[PDB]
């Protein structure tokens, strides 16, 4: 692959491709993503950090916002506690191999100039639009707070303030990103990563829904989680195990199985793996076993770096 | 009257009376109101400044917020223009005889501490509540902006930040004030003045509805405005002319009229005036003539101070 196709790989959408082409030519180009600090860092975070790495390899300076005020506004607790978890997440992202500028949003979100532009943007952001942009982000609340509609403006403002050429996020960030593209003088290139399905297939992988594999889960726990995971034979869509094979595993992939079940199977691409699964040539139990053992090897250096701290 | 009854006079409500009693005892007590800067200063503004004067006479230090960022958030234009009109309004309020601390909201509304508490309060203010509190304040907008729900939080925050014991406003400010009483550690005493009816009786006196008498209107213009004004015989409620007699005129009041219409009439109180009007003992034309001529004499020193600037 070339640089553009390496950035595009395993993304849901790039907004837009020609604009990304314009960016790649620059000697200096920056790319940002922000994370509300999370008690566990899971495969959904890893997918996005993997993509920030792809950009760093393509010559981007990477900015990681530890979004403490966003988490505060989205009801994750008190600021000092959120910042502690932010610092923990930083260590995890470094353990994943991302050397970047890790910044707390509150480092600039209280500047007078920034705050004035929050108010400028509030004047151009309709309440309906702001709520639409938060539908997949806002913490469930039967009595939604004003903080919910401040949140999207502040993300747009930070895209403006930190001056990134590229914003990266999960597909759930797309409407906030389409606000930023509409409201800001410089249109940011937006790279949207897929939203992983949760292990039970009930919804999306979520830190608060307990349907995730954490990057520092133990081998036994990964095996237990994958064993129980939704994985209907032949079904690829909404299949979290097929998702993990697509987004995290390396190919060629040797799938070990007994000779009585057709013997070990070497598949050279996820597309062949999908073909072998769509028609029950590969059983869920054998897919799960290989997905488990290979995911373990992938996360091992991460877990190990984190374990060494003890 | 004593101090409490002088403050209460011609108010719609005091929240609450016992709390105001506690305040009056203090050697130092402050009272605030804020005005979005307005191209014309009208009898509605004067009624509130008259009440700030009542408080100043009762030993309050008065704070007048020229609410430039509020007007900005409520779509009155650009900040520099709004501030010009703010400075004009200050001159008008001084011409009314109020010597006070006149402060632009933007002087403190961009402080880091203030802005952080905006976000704290956004977490405790529901979007429904915030919109309810703005129903009589927000500029008409088919596509309401996020600025609309930031506005009420910022007013509450300023009540907190500027530390007033008493907040004064028209009845349309009551729901914002009931937020401040619920959210802030120190419960502010709220003094609500009536909302004057517009001259056509169609609604409330408004700077943007052209149904007002401005304090610097010329005598001929006051007469023309009062002549055309809604004033049905016997009807006192919603009658702007009866309102002006109640809130602005001094009693005893001599009402001049021809001998053929019963001759000049001296009424010692608005209550007697209301009695003489409820049963058509006093005609609208005669009420209007006296209300016009006496309102002119009341506003004359104000108009004159303002004219001297030319
Ligand atoms: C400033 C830059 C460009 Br790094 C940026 O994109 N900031 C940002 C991004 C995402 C989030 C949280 C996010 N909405 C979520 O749901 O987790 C917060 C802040
Ligand atoms: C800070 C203090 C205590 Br002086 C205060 O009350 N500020 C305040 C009051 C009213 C308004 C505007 C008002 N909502 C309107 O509709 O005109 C803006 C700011």
């Amino acid at each position: 692959m070339d640089e553009f196709e390496m950035i595009k790989r395993n993304t849901s959408e790039i907004i837009s491709e020609e604009e990304l082409r314009e960016v790649l030519k620059k000697d200096e180009k920056s790319a940002g993503i922000g994370f509300e600090p999370s008690g566990k860092i899971h495969l959904g975070h890893y997918l996005q950090i993997k993509k920030m790495i792809d950009l760093q390899n393509a010559g981007f300076d990477i900015i990681i916002e530890l979004a403490d005020l966003h988490a505060y506004l989205n009801q994750k607790g008190e600021l000092d506690e959120i910042r502690k978890i932010g610092d923990y997440n930083k260590k995890v992202f470094e353990a994943m191999g991302l050397k970047a500028k890790y910044v707390y949003g509150s480092e600039w979100m209280l500047d007078k100039d920034y705050t004035l532009n929050v108010y400028r943007l509030a004047l151009k952001t309709t309440l309906k639009r702001a709520r639409r942009s938060m539908e997949l982000i806002a913490r469930e609340d039967e009595n939604p707070k004003v903080a919910e509609v401040i949140y999207p403006i502040m993300q747009v403002n930070s895209i403006h303030y930190k001056g990134v050429d590229v914003a990266v996020g999960g597909m759930e960030q797309r409407k906030i990103h389409m606000l930023a593209r509409e409201l800001l003088p410089k249109k940011v290139v937006c790279i949207h990563n897929p939203v992983l399905t949760g292990l039970d297939g009930e919804g999306k992988m979520s830190s608060s829904k307990g349907n995730f594999i954490a990057v520092d889960d133990s081998p036994e726990e990964i095996r237990a989680k994958i064993k129980k995971a939704y994985c209907p034979a032949g079904v690829v869509e909404g299949n979290p195990i097929m998702e993990i094979a697509k987004y995290f595993l390396e190919y060629p992939l040797t799938i070990k199985r007994p000779e009585k079940f057709g013997g070990d199977l070497t598949v050279n691409s996820y597309e062949e793996l999908e073909s072998l699964f769509k028609n029950k040539e590969l059983h869920p139990m054998d897919l799960k076993n290989a997905v488990a053992e290979e995911l373990i090897k992938i996360l091992e250096p991460i877990r190990k770096r984190l374990l060494e701290h003890h």
